[PDB]
């Protein structure tokens, strides 16, 4: 059954998710009718139960697009500098394998920013970190780490271009408009609603002390 | 439950499709078994109800594989080039958003033309154009308008090389076989059926008054 | 229903493979909870019911990760290089297409090696041959064959860099470590658990005759 009335909504995803191991931020959500599942299953092998693995962790106001995801559990046992890449260290069903060594490896932790935008089917490779204001393009397959306010698309993904200005990202990665008080943020919305990234730097500039 | 009963069998998009805001062409098919749904969900964010709307428009004697999918609804309430992506005018639920300005802009229509081949998970974005003729290569991301008979693949797409020459891709321009009252169509199976692009055009020339 | 009870644990092919043209070696399994479907449902269009049609081959010790595919049925009756891409012979509830011929032609056998990791959502063209002990990344469009012991990545797939030495692929080409008797496997298992290729050799040395 979808988890999801409506192509044309989401849900937030603080509403939806239930890893322990998922951490999210405010009004992030995630729009999944096209793939039927709620958020929780974007995060592909992603043990709930413990402390030693590595997390997602998702920044607040980013915007999720149906079926992405987040592959989580590292190589999950599979070393392809060993001879071979089959994890034999997880078939103990067969006797024969009990002398095998665990290849687990972590990858550290998925680190998604503020204020990013991820495209529908897009898949996120473990321990990749996106900053803060990147546009992750439907389908693109991110195996590097992606700078602030990077646009990004492509199987591998490469960046295409940036947001904003360098004098205007500086800017932006001065203020956290993110982590404003929500009273600050209706005032600011039509800034916020707008390409016045200077005007929006003004107000920050009014506001704090 | 699976729309389809086959994988070796698709289905008339005219008998399929429901969306007032999808126009297809004759005997175009989608062939969607494991995918599961019909050719409307293809037709991703397409509002159904309303005129002022970027609609898909599919030629005929299209072939359209499993899970291809056409990105509707322009930026879906999105603007990159506005301080946040966050669509805040669309989350009317949190009062402090009730200042927001509308993010969306159309992108134009989807214009798939005829005697299109569209690969299983090929994914084309808003407002794309694509020749009569083309070839989209299974899982491409189609980003730019595609040109009549150009094979392309890949994410992002790009145009791996033409059907046929410059000349004959002329004539078929020329003579739109797939506009002819179906009684030529029928005569012509043989030519159509072949590489006979000189001898297509010949049977055009002798019938066309 | 999902054919997978956890994302954490695959089946063996032999177990859930019964399509009569899916050839599958042993210990190979396939991971498939987050797309639901058995691995038959991987091999896309392989007609089970006769013996003339291209076969999917895919050898001992593999590792094939969820929703990773293998076209089948060669060109599914589309010659690009005639007139039209459509498949007119296949629409013979149309009367008018009673003349067409027939498109299909066969690409030959899909052969996957030995000791072949596939990420997940992977996707391999019709006749692709993998050689053994190749990495497949997840969401890879394989569209070329793939040298033994090859890392691939993207769509389309290029080869990034390979796992090992040409002395060392070599070394392992010679042993042919996947086909030994289980009691060597088991015995070789710390060795085979390890970057330690010589000396898996030296092993092999020692006690094939
Ligand atoms: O969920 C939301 N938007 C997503 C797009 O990110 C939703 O799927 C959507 C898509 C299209 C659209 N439109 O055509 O205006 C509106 C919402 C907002 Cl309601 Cl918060
Ligand atoms: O036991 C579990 N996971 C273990 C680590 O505790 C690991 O992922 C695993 C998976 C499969 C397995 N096996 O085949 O027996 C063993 C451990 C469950 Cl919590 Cl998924
Ligand atoms: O994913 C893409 N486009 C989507 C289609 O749903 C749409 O055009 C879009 C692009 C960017 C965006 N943003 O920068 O926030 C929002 C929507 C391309 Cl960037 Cl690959
Ligand atoms: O406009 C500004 N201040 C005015 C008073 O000069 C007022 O405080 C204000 C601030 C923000 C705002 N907004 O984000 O829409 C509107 C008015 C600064 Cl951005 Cl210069
Ligand atoms: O639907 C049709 N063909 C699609 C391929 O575009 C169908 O999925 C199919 C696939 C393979 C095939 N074969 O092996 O001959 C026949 C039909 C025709 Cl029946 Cl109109
Ligand atoms: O009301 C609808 N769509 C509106 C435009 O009329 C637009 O897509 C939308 C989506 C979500 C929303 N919201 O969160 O309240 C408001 C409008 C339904 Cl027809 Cl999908
Ligand atoms: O999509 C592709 N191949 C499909 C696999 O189902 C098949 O080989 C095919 C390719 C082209 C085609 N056509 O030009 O009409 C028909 C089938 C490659 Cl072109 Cl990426
Ligand atoms: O073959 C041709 N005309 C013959 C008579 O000369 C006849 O009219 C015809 C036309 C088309 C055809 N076909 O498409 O198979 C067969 C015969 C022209 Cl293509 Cl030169
Ligand atoms: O099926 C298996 N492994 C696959 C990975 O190829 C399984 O999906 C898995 C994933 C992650 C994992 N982990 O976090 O350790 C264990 C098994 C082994 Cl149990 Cl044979
Ligand atoms: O009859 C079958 N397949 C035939 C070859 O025997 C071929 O794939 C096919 C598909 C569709 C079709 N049709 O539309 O009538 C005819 C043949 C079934 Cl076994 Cl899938
Ligand atoms: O698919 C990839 N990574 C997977 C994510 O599940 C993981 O990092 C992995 C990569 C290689 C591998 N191997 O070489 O056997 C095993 C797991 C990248 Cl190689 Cl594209
Ligand atoms: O270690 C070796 N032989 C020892 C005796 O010298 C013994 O036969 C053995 C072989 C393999 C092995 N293993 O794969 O772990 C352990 C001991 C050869 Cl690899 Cl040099």
């Amino acid at each position: 059954k979808n988890y999801f009335n409506s192509p044309f909504k989401g849900e937030l995803l603080s509403e939806q998710v239930k890893n322990p191991n998922i951490r999210v931020g405010r009004y992030s959500y995630y729009s999944g009718y096209y793939h039927g599942h709620s958020f929780d299953e974007c995060a592909r092998y992603l043990l709930p139960d413990r402390e030693d693995v590595d997390k997602l962790i998702i920044g607040s106001f980013c915007s999720i697009g149906s079926g992405a995801s987040f592959i989580m559990a590292g190589n999950q046992g599979h070393q392809h500098d060993w001879a071979s890449s089959f994890p034999f260290f997880y078939m103990q069903e067969e006797p024969a394998f009990s002398r095998a060594l665990d290849a687990f490896q972590r990858a550290g932790d998925t680190v998604i920013g503020n204020d990013v935008w991820i495209g529908s089917e897009a898949m996120i490779m473990p321990g990749i970190k996106i900053g803060d204001g990147a546009v992750i393009g439907s389908r693109s397959l991110v195996t590097k780490d992606v700078e602030p306010y990077a646009i990004i698309g492509g199987n591998p993904a490469k960046q295409i271009k940036k947001r904003f200005s360098d004098e205007e990202i500086s800017l932006l990665m001065e203020m956290e408009w993110w982590n404003w008080p929500l009273d600050k943020i209706k005032t600011a919305m039509p800034l916020l609603c707008s390409s016045n990234i200077f005007g929006l730097h003004k107000y920050w500039r009014e506001f704090a002390v």
